[PDB]
């Protein structure tokens, strides 16, 4: 029945975690219903700002990070979905499902965090809830919490960034590392790895 098949909808843009100044803070910038009617039209008008987007499907809510001018989240969230924009829905520019990756075109208004060169493994995990979690490095797409805590704390932050001590870009959250529902570790996509998929 062709004609009444269905069409999902975009990615939406619901809240940020904002860093501009020395008090990490989740911030919401739409409420449910909102999002509801942006996800269909894939038309969001909303001036977008920062660094780290909470973002929101019907049915899952996750975030999102721009890094060198692309946001990028993990396809375990949004799918091979487009991302609502003031002019309709933006199509992806990077899809790889290996990786648990996807990306598009960073919205106006946003900032890009830098990819990280330092080589350090002295890490720092964001979470949805403004949570600045230290993580040690453990190789290449590992970190362990230095206090760890129960996955309940970190679900909903995939997409978000591992940054290291001076605020560049190290890896986007993918998984957790958890043993009776503790979170003792994390798996992240190295930012290597993206800085590969945008060639
Ligand atoms: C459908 O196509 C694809 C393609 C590639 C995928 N690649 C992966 C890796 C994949 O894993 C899925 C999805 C992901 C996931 O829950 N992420 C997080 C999240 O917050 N999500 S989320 O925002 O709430 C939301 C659900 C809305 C979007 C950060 C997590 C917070 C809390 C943990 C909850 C308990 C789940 C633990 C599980 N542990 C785990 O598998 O660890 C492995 C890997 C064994 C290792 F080795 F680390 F131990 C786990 O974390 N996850 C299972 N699904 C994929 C699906
Ligand atoms: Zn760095």
């Amino acid at each position: 029945h062709m004609a009444s098949m269905k069409k999902k909808g975009s990615v939406v843009i619901v809240g940020r975690i904002n860093l501009s100044g020395d008090t990490a803070y989740a911030q919401q910038t739409r409420g449910e219903e909102g999002c509801q009617e942006t996800s269909q039209t894939g038309r969001d008008k909303n001036q977008v700002e920062g660094e780290v987007q909470i973002v929101s499907t019907a049915t899952q809510t996750f975030l999102a990070t721009s890094i060198n001018g692309v946001l990028w989240t993990v396809y375990h969230g949004a799918g091979t979905r487009t991302i609502a924009s003031p002019k309709g829905p933006v199509t992806q520019m990077y899809t790889n499902v290996d990786k648990d990756l996807v990306g598009w075109q960073a919205p106006q208004g946003s900032r890009s965090l830098t990819p990280c060169t330092c080589g350090s493994s002295d890490l720092y995990l964001v979470t949805r809830h403004a949570d600045v979690i230290p993580v040690r490095r453990r190789g290449d797409s590992r970190g362990s919490l230095l206090s760890p805590r129960p996955i309940s704390y970190l679900k909903g932050s995939s997409g978000g960034p591992l940054l290291c001590p001076a605020g560049h870009a190290v890896g986007i959250f993918r998984a957790a590392v958890s043993t009776r529902g503790v979170a003792k570790a994390v798996d992240f996509i190295p930012v290597e790895s993206l800085e590969t998929t945008m060639r």
